[PDB]
């Protein structure tokens, strides 16, 4: 079931030498990636490089998935009113895109990730909806 501690497994089972190479090629931005950043952060985490993923995080603090994912994940206590955790199925969608590219899941899991995120924006009649179905029907 495609998820956040399922993704960084697969960030586990790449290897060190492929780590390295998404470490490298995820810090420069590309046209149409999104969750570029957020995957570049993993990669430091799993590289057990705490130090520049924090400063990376950081830098995202805007996003309440990249809030998580440090607090979580790469320990840094909240400064901020204790706040309820957000939905990650869009990111974990984006996520598992790039790992379906860089050939290191199947596409099929891809492909639950957007259909969930379809369902949990459905759930709450989410006015993004539409912009989801553009982009699972892109990707997928």
């Amino acid at each position: 079931g495609p998820s956040l501690p399922s993704a960084f497994d697969i960030l586990g089972a790449a290897g060190q030498d492929k780590l390295l190479y998404l470490k490298h090629k995820l810090k420069t931005p590309r046209p149409g990636c999104q969750g570029q950043d957020l995957l570049h952060a993993m990669v430091l985490l799993k590289l057990g490089q705490e130090t520049e993923a924090r400063i990376s995080l950081e830098a995202l603090k805007a996003d309440a998935v990249a809030r998580l994912v440090a607090r979580q994940w790469a320990g840094v206590d909240s400064t901020e009113d204790p706040e309820e955790p957000p939905d990650v199925s869009w990111a974990v969608a984006r996520l598992y895109h790039l790992l379906a590219e860089e050939k290191l899941c199947p596409a099929s899991l891809r492909d639950v990730a957007y259909q969930e995120a379809v369902r949990t924006l459905s759930s709450r009649d989410d006015h993004r909806l539409g912009e989801l179905q553009d982009e699972a029907r892109n990707r997928c």
